C-alpha cells in the first residue's frame, strides 16, 4: 500500500533524516548504507522505487543501478548524489534513471520531486 | 504540434535548441527577454515553457510568477546555470515541471523535455 523505497546512502546523518521524514506518512523505507546491504537488501518484485548516491564506501551507484535495470527492467531508480554534474546526469538519464536530484538539497524539494516519481509509478485509470 | 514558449537570450543556443526542437515536431516561440516572452505569453496557446532564470532585463522568477498567476497549471521548466539549492526549491514550490542546469548536454535536456510533454493536462 505505501511504496516502499530502497534507500542507499552512506552517510547517516542524512539516511536517518530521509528515512524518518519518508516514514513520516507515506512511505516504508529500507535503507542500505553499503552496496553489499543494498544488494542483500535487494530482491525483485520488493521495491517502488530505489534511490542512491554514487559514491558508497564499496562500489558504485551507477553500477549497483545497472544490476538492478538487469534484474527488473522497469523499477524505477533516481540518483541522489554530490556528483551531478554534466557528465553524470547524461549517464543517469541514458540508463533509464527516473530523476536526478543533486546534493546540495532542502527536504521539501527532494519530497515534491519523490511525489511525482512515485505518481508515475501508478497504473492509468 | 506541441507549442513551446521557448526564453533563452543566448542565441547560439537559442537557435540550437528551437532548431533541434522543431525537427522534433514541436513548434517553438523563442522570446529573448522577459518583456518579449510576457508579450509573446497568452493563456491556452503554449503547452510549455523552457526558460532560464537569467535573462537581460531581470530574473525569470519575475516571469514564472506571471505565467503561474496567468494560467496556474501551464507546465514550465527552468534551464539555467542558477541552479543552486535555494533556487530549485522555488522553483519546484512554484509548481515547475523540471529544472535543469546549465551547462547540459543537449541529449539530457531531450530527454528530460519528452518525459515533461508526456505528462496528461488537465485532469480528465
Amino acid at each position: 500500500m505505501k511504496p516502499r523505497i530502497l534507500l542507499v546512502e552512506d552517510d547517516e546523518g542524512l539516511g536517518e533524516t530521509l528515512k524518518e521524514r519518508l516514514e513520516q506518512d507515506k512511505y516504508r523505507v529500507e535503507w542500505a548504507k553499503t552496496i553489499s546491504e543494498a544488494e542483500n537488501l535487494y530482491r525483485p518484485n520488493a521495491f517502488d522505487l530505489v534511490v542512491l548516491d554514487l559514491r558508497l564506501p564499496d562500489g558504485n551507484g551507477f553500477d549497483l543501478a545497472e544490476m538492478i535495470v538487469k534484474k527488473e527492467k522497469d523499477l524505477p531508480f533516481l540518483f541522489l548524489t554530490a556528483q551531478a554534474g554534466a557528465q553524470e546526469r547524461l549517464r543517469g538519464f541514458e540508463l533509464g534513471a527516473a530523476e536526478f536530484i543533486p546534493k546540495p538539497f532542502h527536504l521539501k524539494e527532494f519530497l515534491i520531486r519523490l511525489e511525482r516519481v512515485i505518481s508515475l509509478t501508478r497504473p492509468h485509470y
